[PDB]
């Protein structure tokens, strides 16, 4: 999950 969001950065 964290990665799914952090892809933005
Ligand atoms: C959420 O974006 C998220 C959570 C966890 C993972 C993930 C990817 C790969 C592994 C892995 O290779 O585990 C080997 C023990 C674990 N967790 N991706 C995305
Ligand atoms: N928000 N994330 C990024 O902007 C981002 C772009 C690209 C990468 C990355 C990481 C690792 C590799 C590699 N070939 O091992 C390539 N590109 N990380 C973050
Ligand atoms: C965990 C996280 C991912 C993306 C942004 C833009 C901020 C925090
Ligand atoms: C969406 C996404 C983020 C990070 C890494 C992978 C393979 C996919
Ligand atoms: C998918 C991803 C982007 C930026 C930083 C991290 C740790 C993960
Ligand atoms: C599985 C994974 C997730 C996020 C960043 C790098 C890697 C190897």
């Amino acid at each position: 999950l964290a990665s799914a969001l952090m892809q933005a950065l």
